[PDB]
Parts: C-alpha cells; sequence; structure tokens
C-alpha cells in the first residue's frame, strides 16, 4: 500500500520515534509500504514518522537505476567524521530544498528487513541520507537548520502548494 506523507506544519513530524521491538510480519509490512510510498513519491529514502508510525524504521534507496533497497531498523550511529552539505529535499516540505551540515561520513549499526543485525560505513549522498532519515526519528527537520526567514519562507511555500 501506497502511505499519505504528512507535511509541516504538521506536529507529529515532531514525535521521537520507538524502538521496533521485534521485526516481523507486521514490521515487514510497514517496510514494503514505506519503500511503495518512497518510490510513488520519488524519494530516497524516508522514515517511519513521515507516515505516522512512530517507531524507529528507515527505508532507502540512493541508486541511479532505483533498484537498490536499504533498511535500516534501530539505526546506531556509532561513528562519523568530517563535514558537507548539498541541498536537500524532504517529502514532508515539498519542493523546497536547501543545504543543511552534516557529518561527511557515518558508521552506524542496524537490523534489516529480517531482522539480522549488519554494520553499515557509508560517505557521498548515502551519508547524507541516513543522517537525513536519523534525525526524522527524532522529530528533526531539514529546514530546523535555517533561519528564521527560511523557514518561514519554507513554511509558506508549502502550505500554498498544500492549498493549492
Ligand atoms: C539528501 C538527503 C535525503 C533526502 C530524503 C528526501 C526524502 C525524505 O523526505 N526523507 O525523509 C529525498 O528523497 N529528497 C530528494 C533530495 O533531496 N535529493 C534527491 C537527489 C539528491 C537530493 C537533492 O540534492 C528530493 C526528492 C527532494
Ligand atoms: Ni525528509
Amino acid at each position: 500500500s501506497v502511505l499519505q506523507v504528512l507535511h509541516i506544519p504538521d506536529e507529529r513530524l515532531r514525535k521521537v520515534a520507538k524502538p521496533v521491538e521485534e521485526v516481523n510480519a507486521e514490521i515487514q509490512r510497514i517496510v514494503d509500504d514505506m519503500f511503495e510510498t518512497m518510490y510513488a513519491e520519488e524519494g530516497i529514502g524516508l522514515a517511519a514518522t513521515q507516515v505516522d508510525i512512530h517507531q524507529r524504521i528507515i527505508v532507502i534507496d540512493v541508486s541511479e537505476n532505483r533498484d537498490e533497497r536499504l533498511v535500516l531498523i534501530n539505526p546506531e550511529l556509532l561513528e562519523k567524521s568530517g563535514e558537507t552539505g548539498i541541498e536537500e529535499g524532504c517529502l514532508s516540505i515539498p519542493e523546497q530544498r536547501a543545504l543543511v551540515p552534516r557529518a561527511e561520513k557515518v558508521k552506524i549499526r542496524a537490523l534489516d528487513r529480517d531482522g539480522k543485525p549488519f554494520e553499515l560505513e557509508a560517505d557521498g549522498l548515502l551519508a547524507i541520507c541516513i543522517q537525513h532519515e536519523m534525525d526524522h526519528l527524532v522529530g528533526k527537520l531539514f529546514m530546523d537548520y535555517l533561519s528564521p526567514l527560511k523557514q518561514q519562507r519554507i513554511r509558506q511555500k508549502v502550505e500554498k502548494l498544500d492549498r493549492l
């Protein structure tokens, strides 16, 4: 199923996700529906918070052909280094993008779609995406790193888009 993606200024986007207790069929249904949503909305990642599921579940596909699924369940940041920043957009902040500071590289541990633990070192866009996705799990959005003026401008554009 394709799920509705919450948009600013919805307060549900600020909720802090709980850890997944067990990776079972219910969770796999959620993961699969998150992928479907992500692809339908042309994203490269999605966090459960965005679909109003406050659990630490993240789906990602940063591949050119959009056929490389990555699942981060209960991700934990182990190490990071350097700094970087690209103009990021967000499906909860439709059509707006801005550069925000991010770690260049990250090493994380998480559970996959089967509930098996794995470690992953990432750089480039994957590291940026992980960070963005992990921020959604603690109720944080890319616009939070910007000035009040920029935040207000983004808020108004999203509301108008949604109004139309
Ligand atoms: C880059 C950090 C991760 C961005 C994730 C968002 C999806 C999101 O809202 N997840 O929470 C995305 O797909 N955004 C895209 C995005 O920002 N992109 C896609 C290509 C790289 C970057 C643009 O610079 C477009 C659809 C707005
Ligand atoms: Ni986002």
